C-alpha cells in the first residue's frame, strides 16, 4: 500500500498519548489494567467465530499501527477505531461479562482522557 501523508507532529502525539492513557488505565480500587484483553485480538484459528461475528477487527496494537502509519486523520478517526473495537467486544460478548462491561469502561476513559488532552493542548 502506498505510504500516507504525515499528520502535523502535534496530532500525533496527542492521538499516542491518548491511546496511552488508556492502555494504561487501571481501575481505582482494584488495580486491574482494563485494556489488557484487547492488546491482541485472537487468531480467526483460536477463534475463527470472532470473524464470522464481527466485520472489521480491531485491537490496541492495530490502533497503534494505524497511528504510526497515518491512517486516522484526525482525532475523530481515532476515536471511531476505539469506540469500534468497545462495539465489537459488546458484539461478541454476553452483557455483564468482563469483556463486556471493560470495553464499556473503556468508551469513558477514551473520553475523559481525550478531554483532558484537548483541554490542556488549547493554548
Ligand atoms: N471474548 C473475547 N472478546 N473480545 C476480545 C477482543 C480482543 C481484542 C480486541 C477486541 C476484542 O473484542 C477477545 C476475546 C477473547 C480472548 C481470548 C480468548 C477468547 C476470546
Amino acid at each position: 500500500a502506498e505510504k500516507l501523508s504525515p499528520n502535523p507532529p502535534n496530532l500525533t502525539k496527542k492521538m499516542k498519548k491518548i491511546v496511552d492513557a488508556v492502555i494504561k488505565y487501571k481501575d481505582s480500587s482494584s488495580g486491574r489494567q482494563l485494556s489488557e484483553v484487547f492488546i491482541q485480538l485472537p487468531s480467526r484459528k483460536e477463534l475463527p467465530e470472532y470473524y464470522e461475528l464481527i466485520r472489521k477487527p480491531v485491537d490496541f496494537k492495530k490502533i497503534k499501527e494505524r497511528i504510526r502509519n497515518h491512517k486516522y486523520r484526525s482525532l475523530n478517526d481515532l476515536e471511531k477505531d476505539v469506540m469500534l473495537l468497545c462495539q465489537n467486544a459488546q458484539t461478541f460478548n454476553l452483557e455483564g461479562s468482563l469483556i463486556y462491561e471493560d470495553s464499556i469502561v473503556l468508551q469513558s476513559v477514551f473520553t475523559s482522557v481525550r478531554q483532558k488532552i484537548e483541554k490542556e493542548d488549547d493554548s
